[PDB]
């Protein structure tokens, strides 16, 4: 899928997504969308989690670092979305953690894009007094031993 609506992602981005939201692979943000708004609890994650942090979390991104790194940079944002991010100071960085944020942040910036597209479809103006339904919240699936 062409990066209009997303950008550097290519279900690169997608897929982080649906690695935290626990949701099938997907082609585009209207797929990656399509789990989240018929999984309730996904949608919900969207719901709750702020768009930062709920591409920040596709990471692995420890949120202190995280914080830290983007309050040395500076961003170029384009339609509530990162177009362009850069670091104002790199000393910071210079712990592991916040380089290994920094020189991953690429993949942040595409999965944050692409979490930014899902509110924007989902919780933005699409009956945006609480999206278009919700009733598949309490029957959320409690899978035993989901995990492997």
């Amino acid at each position: 899928g062409n990066g209009k609506y997303f950008s550097k992602v290519g279900s690169a981005g997608l897929k982080q997504l649906t690695n935290k939201l626990d949701i099938n692979e997907c082609a585009t943000v209207d797929e990656l969308v399509d789990e989240i708004n018929k999984s309730g609890t996904v949608k919900r994650k969207i719901k709750n989690q702020s768009a930062f942090d709920l591409s920040r979390e596709c990471l692995g991104y420890p949120e202190a670092d995280f914080i830290t790194l983007v309050n040395n940079m500076r961003f170029k944002i384009e339609n509530c979305k990162v177009v362009n991010f850069n670091i104002e100071n790199t000393n910071c960085l210079n712990n592991p953690s916040i380089e290994t944020i920094y020189r991953n942040f690429n993949q942040f910036v595409s999965i944050f894009n692409v979490v930014t597209d899902v509110k924007k479809r989902l919780f933005e103006n699409a009956s945006g007094n609480g999206s278009g339904g919700g009733l598949n919240d309490i029957f959320e699936a409690q899978k035993i031993e989901w995990h492997e």
